Order: C-alpha cells, then structure tokens, then sequence
C-alpha cells in the first residue's frame, strides 16, 4: 500500500502565456540643481510617471525636467531617470553622464539605468542623454549600454552644418544607435523666448506616442512632433526631390525634422553597419521577442524533458507569435523545436533548442507609383 | 502624377502589412474610377 | 542479453537479462534560436 | 552511507564567500551528494531575529515536496523554497549573465538559493566525477528503481 | 459568524475585532480567528502571529489555523494577518501555511512608496499570496 | 511524521527540531531522525 | 552545467540586401572669385 485513499493531483502540464515587457520605458540622465525644491538625490533613479512627479522630484526649470517636459507634452511614458550634477567643465561633464560604480558599489550616472527592473520593474528601452549625446564619450558608453538593456540609444549630433553630423555618424556602426541632427527650437518659458532644445527627447517622445498609439512594430519617421515653436537650421524636403537635403541625411542614417514649423519626423533607420539592421522597426522588434521569450519561459527551467513538455513549449510559442501576426507585428513566423539539434546526448545535458523564424513589418519608406498612358482601352468608346 | 504624389503622404512609414497594400491599391482605384465616370480617363488598372 | 546467452553457459542454468532506461533529463538549458528572415515577405501581396 | 541506503546525501559548505565554497566542493567526486552552499537565513522565535540556518533542511523539504507534486523524477531545482526570509551571502543571478556568482557557483557542482531574498533553489548537479551520473534525478531515479 | 460575537469574543476595541469588523462591514462570512496577545516589541509580536507549537503540545500563532476543519468544520480559505504580514517573517510563515489549507493568503506590503512594495512583492514568488499595498485610511471610533 | 510530533520528541528548542520544522514548513515528509546530545569540543561533535 | 537558465540567441543568417550607391552626383571643379558674399573657401569641396 503506497496511499491507501484519495489522491488528487495538479498535473500543471498545460503550455503556458508569454507577454511583452512593455517596450515604452525611457532612461533620461541629464544635469540638474539639487536642493529644497528638488525631491531628487544626484545620482539615484527616480521612476516618473507623469509631469507633476517630473517636477517635484528634480525641480521646474531643471535641464533634466526640460527633458520630461519634452516627453510628456508629446506623449504619455515610464521615465527611469537618473539626474547628475552640474560639472566645471564640458571634459568631465561626460564622466559624470557616464558615471559608472561608486566608492559603495553602487552605479551613479547612466549606469544607474541598470537598477530600472530590480528597482522599478521598468526596464528602459529608449537611452535618452539629451544634450550630452553630441559627445562621442557618452554615446560610445550609451551603445554599450543599449546591448545590456536590449534599448534604443537614441542620439543626437551637433547643432552646426550637416557636414559636421555626417562625420559625428560615421564614427559608430552600431545597430542601437539612432540619431537625430537638427536642434529644435522650441519655446523657453523661463526667458520667455525661443531656446535650442537637443532635439533628442522631442524624439524619444515619438517612439513611446507610437508604441501607444501604432504598436511597438511601427517607426515614428512620419509622426509630428508637437511642443515645438520650429527647428535650428531648417533642413529642406520640398516634394519628392531624391537629392534634397533632408534625404541626404537619411541616406547617411540620420534622421531628420523637416517640414515648416518642423513638424514631421524623418528617419527610420539605425547606424547600422548591415544592411539587415537598417530599420529602427526590426531592432525593436527583435529585443522584444527576444526579452519576452527570456523572462517569459523562466518556468521551463528544470520542468524535465518529456515528449509533452516540448510540445507544450511549442504550442506555447507558437501562440505567441500567432498572437502577434494577427495583431500586425509580424508578417509570418514557423516556430519549431529543431530536430537536428535536439539529439539524444543534447537532450542528456539538459540543452533544448528551439527555432523561431519571422518576417517583421518594413516600414514602407518608398512608396512608388509607375503612372502610364497607353492607348489599350482607347477602342473601348465604340458602344 | 501630381495627385499621386502629394495624396499618398501619408503612407511614407505605416509598414508594409497585407492590409497597407490592399487599401493604397484600393484607394488608388477608387480615385481612377472617379476620374473614368468624370469623363477624364477611358479606362484603367492599377495593381501591385 | 545477446553477447552473454551463449550455448555453453545455458548448461549452466543461468540466464541473463538487461534493464536499460532513458531517464528523463531536467531542461536546465531551454535554448531559444530566434532569427529574423525576409522569406514570407511577399505573402504581403494578396 | 549513501551508498548502502542508495540515499542522496545533502551537504552544505560553509557560509564564507564562494572561494572557500568551491575549494570545499572539489574533496567530493561521487554522486549521491547534493551541496547547498550560501546560507538560508530564517526567523528565529528565541532571539526574535533572523537567524543563519544552514540550508541543508530546506532542500529537504524541497526534494520531499517535488516527490508529491511532481514526482521523483523530478529536478527540485527552480521551485520554491518557503519559510526563508532570505540568504546570507545574497547571491546574484541578475538576468541571464553568466558573469554572476551564481553561475560561477554551479560550475563547482553546487546547488544555490539565488532569487531576490531567496525564494528559489538553482542546480541539479550533484558532486560526481561522471559526466554521466552528473545529475540529481538520475540517480535518484537509477537508485529507486 | 457575526459581528456581536467578535466583540463578544475578543473585546470591543482590540485589534482583532477591528479586522472583524473590516470584514463584517463588507460581507456576511466566517471567521476562524486565532488571536494572540500582545507581545512588548514588534519583533516579539512576530513571534506570536508565526507562534509555532507550544510546551504544550499545542499550536499558538498562525498555524492554529489547522484546527479549523477538525474542531469547526470551517477550513479558512483565507489567509489574513492584517498589519503583521507586512513583515517578511509573518508573510513567509503564512506563504507555507497557505499550502497546507490551500488558501489564498492575502498579504498586504509597507505603506511607503511604491519603489518599496515593489522591493517587498520581489521576494515570494508564490501562487497563493495576494498583496494589497497601499494603507485604508478608515475612521476611529476610539481616537475619533 | 508531524510537526507536532517532532516537537513532543525533541521539544522547542532543540537543533534537531528547528531542523524537523524547516522541512514541516515547506513539505509534508517522514524524517527519522536520530538526534545526539551536544558535544564539548567540537572536533569530537563531528564523532559524536 | 556551463549554463543554468534560459539563452535566447538570435542567429543572424540571413540574407542581406544590397542597394545602388548614388545614381549621379557631379564632381565640379572650376574658378571662382572668393570674398564677402562669397561662403565658400578657394579649395574645399561644398556639397550643392
């Protein structure tokens, strides 16, 4: 007798539920003046969730509240940000945007967005230093840090001539890295006049209105752009000209803002050395079924391999991704456990390996239009 | 080709989906067809 | 057991049999080979 | 002992760093044994404070309750440790990197306690030389059948 | 089974009876409650709400609960600990008793900030644990 | 087989029981545990 | 166990596109008067 009665168990073998992580959080560092009026310490994250916390926690007029400023008259977003202080000098101003670990063991300046999911739950996925991306310090420690977070390292280059950002992009070739040239110019209601904004929150806004508004698999190259007054030193995009000037700067992977009043995005392409990386919508999408795959199957770590178990996984991922085709992420997908990989003695090890091919969306960034006249038809006015 | 041309900004970066090409295409037919019964055009065909 | 039941030791009367079995290994690396293609590009036609 | 009651024994290092863990771990090439090193820490209703458990009791509890949900067959690694209201020595295991200490601790054969105030086990290596016999269910599994 | 017999049982005014009538102001239900009483500090408070088995032979804190199918015939379904299972021990000895009643253990983290009930809610990982963080704000009757 | 039992053979306190209670926490097992007497010196506890 | 956990890898064995580099830009080359209304510097390139 191993149990003489009743036994009801819990089989728990059914397949499980993959969500995504949200793809819409913001890491912001810029510098601010702590104080009385600023409920924020210098170096740790605070989690903004709207405008009024933006400015009760770093203070009104702040350079780092300019910035959520930025973001929350365009959109509605999770702001991770950190916030540093003022330096002497521009040298090493860079270093405390950086940062990097303390004297305590503690990370301090963007480092500090690390702490955004053990601290917050909110993972950034926009890498947003506006007005210290110009330098190549910070960017250079922004694309690496992108590769820790899986974000989008949003860039911006020099307020100077064009000349001057076609050789601040040509300096990285990463497929983290988007860049956005011309400053804005946008209404300072300190002064009360027209300020230069760094034009990279004004975009970063733009990415998390069309993850609300489009989905996380559509590009923002032709949303407006809303708190602006205009733009310093206005690109020109007049009708369809191949040799404009605002197409000059998208063929050297940088976008652009370009219509009159400057209300129009132009770019959807990363600094992206292949050409397989190009567009800012599949290395969205990519981080995304790659991180909702990782921290959505940590149940399946020591379940046994089974025969039921690898076809609970499957039909557990394939609904992920058909959940997705419907909704207009992907075009197509075939996910399947490999079975050329899959052997007997990677099987013993405890190594399971599965496939998941897709098509993602391309954005549609020329659309042709081949317009004849023929003479076809031309006996069909006879009856 | 001027019609074509500053009607169609919108569809600059919207995504290539099965249901972008099918409502530029039949958004570009309907537009020839109230151009054959105006008296413009005889005939057309507008496909992908 | 085919190498061990031989003729010669069936006079003996012992008899020998194997008990082989493929435990089921806990999955403590699940790999997940995701790849992005351009193959179902034009099912966007129709 | 283990041999003769075809038992898997249950070890615990020392709660020192994971340098003296490792070095503890390598005197032991056989299987039948299970080592948990960094230390469970528990309530304690004498002093009314936590208190360092050795973690050798709640890996117990965990084999004996993955016995009656899930079966023999099955690794108690991955499945929850209850009564614990933490870990002397936290171990890191942040996302998915393999520079954590918690990788760097099952690559000596060592089982750890490695979630956010420990509320998971995280191994099914025992203690053996054999690539072979180099997990805990296949050896409890070979010794039960 | 009522309300009268909370007050009758544990004293109008203790802070027991305040989660009885916490319960018995929204719904018609059934309570097996325990009842400890009050330790010095509020570490040996934890003590008792956890309890254990007394000198006795004899279940004291939370794992009194066990009785309530085999002297009641109520088995709780409903793990409630108010203002101590904000505390990591209480949450974590009820996290194991919810197993041994199948019960839905109804946590409830710190007052604080949200960054902290996120820090606290990172630490159990278990089915049977429902967390409500932030602090009624209901009237006194005693303090007024 | 019991936390109750485990408790009335070593009573609370002892070593061996905060040992029977991590396990009565967590599962629902059969221990048949030994329990020894407390040793001076603690090169000869390992012995005992 | 080299690895305890999930590895999600993303392979990246496609196929890449390869695109036309420049349809025709002009290389220009000749003289000049520089001064004030003039921008440009007797020898550096100005892209037109």
């Amino acid at each position: 007798s191993f149990f003489h009665g009743v036994t009801v168990t819990n089989v728990d073998i059914g397949a499980r539920t993959i969500a995504l992580p949200a793809s819409s959080v913001i890491g912001l560092c810029d510098v601010f003046t702590p104080g009385a009026q600023a409920s924020a310490k210098p170096n740790v994250p605070v989690l903004l969730t709207s405008k009024k916390d933006a400015a009760a926690a770093f203070g009104i007029g702040s350079s780092i509240y300019l910035a959520c400023e930025a973001i929350y008259n365009r959109a509605q977003a999770v702001i991770v940000a950190v916030g540093v202080e003022t330096a002497e000098t521009p040298e090493a101003q860079a270093s405390a945007v950086i940062g990097g670990i303390s004297a305590a063991g503690e990370r301090t300046g963007l480092q500090a967005l690390l702490d955004g999911k053990s601290r917050f739950n909110a993972q950034p996925r926009l890498l947003v230093a506006p007005g210290h991306s110009a330098q190549q310090a910070v960017a250079t420690a922004m694309d690496g840090l992108a590769e820790k977070l899986r974000a989008i390292a949003i860039l911006d280059g020099p307020n100077s001539t064009d000349e001057a950002a076609v050789a601040y992009a040509k300096n990285f070739g990463s497929k983290r890295l988007f860049m956005v040239d011309p400053g804005v110019q946008v209404w300072d209601s300190a002064t009360n006049a027209a300020r230069n904004a760094p034009a990279s929150a004004y975009a970063a806004g733009l990415f998390a209105w069309t993850d609300a508004e489009y989905g996380f698999w559509s590009s923002p190259s032709n949303k407006e752009i809303k708190g602006v007054t205009g733009t310093s030193r206005p690109v020109e995009f007049l009708d369809g000209d191949e040799t404009c000037r605002a197409n000059l700067l998208n063929n050297a992977n940088i976008a652009t803002i370009i219509r009159d009043d400057g209300y129009r995005l132009w770019g959807n392409r990363t600094l992206s050395s292949d050409s397989k990386w190009a567009f800012v919508t599949r290395v969205r999408t990519m981080d995304l079924v790659m991180d909702a795959i990782l921290a959505g199957h940590k149940w399946a770590v020591d379940r046994g391999i089974t025969k039921t178990y690898v076809k609970d996984v499957t039909e557990g991922l394939r609904a992920f991704m058909r959940d997705l085709k419907n909704q207009g992420a992907v075009i197509n997908f075939e996910v399947y456990a490999d079975p050329d990989l899959n052997s007997a003695s990677q099987l013993a090890q405890g190594k399971v390996y599965w496939n998941i091919r897709f098509t993602d969306v391309p954005p549609a960034e020329n659309p042709n239009f081949r317009v004849e006249v023929t003479d076809q038809w031309l006996t069909e006015v006879l009856d």
